[PDB]
């Protein structure tokens, strides 16, 4: 069994990568700076149970895994973007041009590039990395909820279609997940240093903590386990139960 | 009351238009065909009420209008494109984007050219008008019903940005509403007359009928209003109940 | 056409009622103290475009309007039941047998009796006022909130069978809609009043007021108009945006 | 770690009670049949690892329960009611308190019997076993799909209360499940053995299969497991993809 972990250095990344190697499968790994060989090296040494890529683009990294490794049974489309708060009005449009070509496009990308062999197959996992961000709380976030709802709403279309040829696929949307170095999204500093910031996620989280990695990793690797297919199209809000409002006050 | 409705001629684009301006709204209309003076002439000769615009792109849209009428109260986006069912496989990547840029970047860039007129004066609507299928139960639909539910959700992402400044923002979701000559998406023929479209209407939705285009003008009318502003932020799911399924055989 | 509101004196119902009768409905109008008939006239000598009424149960209620005032062709089931948040480990679970009997049979009761003479005249509406706590982000409000989201459910699985029969079903869920005298749900005071709860309102809330009795009026009057009909099923989330959370801080 | 399943027999039970048995925790189960001797020793025969109780009521289970074994770590409300299809009006309000009191008091009495123990060590988990029938496609199963809803919202707000306390809360919505022997939603017979039931599914499922029970239990058994407490709130669309609706004719 072989499995692909987009952007492994972020966000769901890591979690994603190191829980499905040790569940056994052969994990393939994709970031922006194994374009570097400098970086893929140092990242092959550090993680020899990992195979890292320079491969950039959906269809070469495709067709390099399927080269090497045999044939994709797991994708893992761990999308990401700078999100920076903005009001409608200042935005340019082409800004939300490369929000959606970061956040929708790649996955639909990703998905229209495996999804080939895994029908001919009929088999593999498909799981979106989005944001519980989508028709979520806040304001002046509008290009990047958008954008990760309809990543969202994609995973949950392409279950109906690729049902049928029994692949199941899902989306993990994310709030409060530590990220540990990488700034997407959650990074340990100021989140787990700033008593500011440590004070807002006990406040409006219903676990009163950050989750971790390895939760986000464990779900990860239980929906690619082939134990639980029918809960495909799901979409799994993975946020400690965020938001939580106060009671009335006085 | 100024309001602009986009692609007049489609979807729900002549329900908005007509039961807006029979409110009081003055009505701007935009179409792809108004790029010709012949069309554009017809059109307003048979629809005295409406005034069409020749514009096609955002800002230039935005300001014909401002400076024709003086401002733009009422947003209606009224966005379309074609719904063709392909396996995701059989899709280029570039067909997702245009079908994006179609679905989610227009109503995006109509919002950001209207967005800072309507912050000044602390008041103004924005309607998206959207499709139930975003999270809905089709199948090789996926490119449409994934770029539907992006508009949908910032349109509710907006109204949480917006409400700060006292515009109200929505999206309406529509299905199986009769659009008459439009292919966009339930033209009377075959829908009302071909006895399988029949039947399938008949099967999948509660009412068992098509809606009508005067259901969603009332409803594009009644956001406009000024009277439910505090409805801020829905989507609503003009679906005449679908989807029902049968019980077990 | 005829039309009644429950609980007339509280929540959404005077909103309704006088948005109804204007409209041009005969409204007959339910509450407790219509119970005692010094408290029914008084407000029939308020409100001479109102018929209020003493009968108390379902079914009693809709023969009573049925006599008099011809079929109903709508009714809005505005229903309110006392929340106190506490732990779920305090309640007795008879106080949630209440809150289900209060919030939720009697929507049900008041559809089951109005049902047949809607579904053989092949037309009519009905409305429930519920609450957008259903599936919201409070805590500690636990048997209001799920018994609030029982009736929604309610209402639109309802929406789905009597649709054959020309009669749409809605549900209208608030949150922050003044209540004025009434303690169901936002008083006058503390919430126009009491600086601490304006304070939280504009935090929370989007468009940062309360809603009015007349938007909640204008919105069950545009429903019952027989203007949308398509629009069946819906569960409209009357909450000027609530809720909204801020950015991380600093 | 000790976990009760109720109504063992049914729906999701065996499923789950079988599931948690084999990755280590120590199993208490309930069942209606249980109050007899000779129902309750045959099942303890053919099921050695599993715990039959015979106890009935919330208070006195969670008590039974917590005398033999110490504590109540897990708790699987899996609950059911006969589903059966009458137009609104041909039902009387007792028939909906009924259901009500099956499928949304019952679980509520267990989760109000077992939380304060659960907060005095900041532990546990609790998993409601409702349906997707909650908001779906189907009509005149109105009493059905209302209740399962109200429990479903329940588990939802129970996990925003009890998150304070380290106790995650759950619910699994489950449409299409095999239920083997159990009329309970989808015994084998006649949904693996008639062409019409096998043809209802082929239509309305995406992965068109029932589910299975180990599905079922697997996931029950990963909730209760703690390796993604933050997850807490869900509710859990066990059904397949389903509803999927057709393409127009
Ligand atoms: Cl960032
Ligand atoms: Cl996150
Ligand atoms: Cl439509
Ligand atoms: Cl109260
Ligand atoms: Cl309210
Ligand atoms: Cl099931």
């Amino acid at each position: 069994s072989t499995a692909i972990v987009t952007n492994v250095k972020h966000f769901g990344g890591m979690g994603s990568a190191l829980r499905l190697s040790e569940a056994g499968h052969t994990v393939a790994c994709h970031d922006e700076s194994f374009k570097h060989q400098d970086e893929l090296e140092a990242f092959a040494e550090t993680y020899p149970q990992l195979i890292p890529m320079s491969e950039q683009e959906p269809v070469e990294l495709i067709e390099a895994v399927t080269s090497a490794l045999g044939h994709v049974d797991i994708l893992v489309s761990n999308d990401i973007a700078p999100v920076e708060w903005r009001p409608i009005d200042k935005y340019a449009v082409e800004d939300y041009r490369d929000m959606v070509e970061a956040l929708q496009i790649k996955p639909f990308a990703l998905a229209n590039a495996v999804a080939s062999q895994m029908k001919r197959r009929k088999s593999g996992h498909i799981i979106f990395i989005t944001s519980a961000a989508s028709f979520g709380p806040w304001k002046e976030l509008s290009t990047y909820a958008s954008a990760r709802a309809g990543a969202s709403a994609l995973a949950n279309a392409l279950s109906k279609e690729l049902g049928e040829h029994n692949i199941p696929v899902f989306a993990i949307a994310p709030n409060g997940v530590d990220s540990g170095d990488s700034p997407y999204y959650y990074p340990s500093e100021p989140w787990k240093t700033s008593p500011e910031h440590v004070a807002w996620v006990r406040k409006y989280t219903a676990l009163q903590r950050l989750g971790t990695q390895k939760e986000l990793g464990e779900l990860v690797t239980f929906l690619a386990s082939g134990s639980c297919d029918y809960l495909t199209g799901q979409v799994f809000w993975l946020a400690g139960g965020f938001p939580v409002v106060e009671r009335w006050p006085g």
